[PDB]
């Protein structure tokens, strides 16, 4: 009330002391910050990593800025909203300060991952592209069917950059916007779950050829492998949910499905074939999240680990323990 904290932002600010941790509990600091999420977790990874001082970003650019962004997220929507964009940010915070990549990454790279991270799914509708391309709209119009809401995600999350005292990147050298926007872009359009077998094969390719000078951290000499694992890194947070304790996962779980099951019954009621796991009455959550992991998740996450070793063998040990409690659960 002048000066000092109320005692909610105090509480907030206690539960901000983990977010250097695997499994902060992001939906009590929605809670705490009035469904503000994104932005105070943003903020506080900016402070933490030094961001503002290194790029010049006014403070209150910044947070006009993040406001603005989390205003884009769709309160309606029950898993790709703006508690998924702050956890994949928080998340790649978490892997960007892993051991094996101590001062890999330039300042830009760092926040370029971490801009990335925030945007990547903004102005979500909480359909597939699938729908969104059966259905003939003006998105996949746009797109041309071809990566229609990670494009849009990017369009937007640029796009707001123009709103009144949201240029956050208003001091960055031409040269210095045209990296971070070309690696942004790269990062985002990786989201695609379409391009998820290509991205997992290029780092296995990588994993077999890695090569790690002077202290023991990965060795990457070129924008190719540099984006790969940035863009792979990213694509891991996005996938994490599983990796997460049981009680955060679950959460993500019931969310996932509650969007899902919209869908489907958006599909049914239109008279649409029902898509993969969107059916309410020929639903197995268990069977579902134990062929996720087995078929997407554990793949991934098993290879970060091996380019990373041994910094993410907690992550997996999670992993496999939720793993064997769904298929554990299962009828
Ligand atoms: C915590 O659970 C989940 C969390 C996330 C996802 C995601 N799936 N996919 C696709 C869906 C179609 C099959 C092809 C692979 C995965 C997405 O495109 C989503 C958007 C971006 C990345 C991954 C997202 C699924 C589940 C589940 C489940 C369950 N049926 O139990
Ligand atoms: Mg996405
Ligand atoms: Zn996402």
């Amino acid at each position: 009330r002048f000066g000092v904290k109320t005692e909610q932002e105090d509480v907030l600010a206690k539960e901000l002391e983990d977010v250097n941790k695997w499994g902060l509990h992001v939906f009590r600091i929605a809670e705490l910050s009035g469904n503000r999420p994104l932005t105070v977790i943003m903020h506080t990874i900016f402070q933490e990593r030094d961001l503002l001082k290194t790029f010049k970003i006014p403070v209150d650019t910044l947070i006009t800025y993040l406001m603005t962004l989390e205003d884009h997220y769709h309160a309606d929507v029950a898993y790709h909203n703006n508690i998924h964009a702050a956890d994949v940010v928080q998340s790649t915070h978490v892997l960007l300060s892993t051991p094996a990549l101590e001062a890999v990454f330039t300042d830009l790279e760092i926040l370029a991952a971490i801009f990335a991270s925030a945007i990547h799914d903004v102005d979500h509708p909480g359909v597939s592209n699938q729908f969104l391309i059966n259905t003939n709209s003006e998105l996949a119009l746009m797109y041309n069917d071809s990566s229609v809401l990670e494009n849009h995600h990017l369009a937007v999350g640029f796009k707001l950059l123009q709103e009144e005292n949201c240029d956050i990147f208003q001091n960055l050298t031409k040269k210095q916007r045209q990296s971070l926007r070309k690696m942004v872009i790269d990062i985002v359009l990786a989201t695609d779950m379409s391009k998820h077998m290509n991205l997992l094969a290029d780092l296995k390719t990588m994993v077999e050829t890695k090569k790690v000078t002077s202290s023991g951290v990965l060795l990457l000499d070129n924008y190719s492998d540099r984006i790969q694992v940035l863009q792979n890194m990213v694509h891991c947070a996005d996938l994490s949910n599983p990796t997460k304790p049981l009680q955060l996962y679950r959460q993500w779980t019931d969310r996932i499905m509650e969007e899902f099951f919209r869908q489907g019954d958006r599909e049914r009621e239109r008279g649409m074939e029902i898509s993969p796991m969107c059916d309410k009455h020929n639903a197995s959550v268990e069977k579902s999240q134990v062929g996720f992991i087995d078929y997407i998740v554990h793949p991934l996450w098993e290879t970060w680990a091996d380019l990373v070793h041994p910094d993410a063998q907690d992550i997996l040990d999670t992993l496999e323990d939720n793993r064997e409690w769904y298929q554990s659960t299962i009828p």
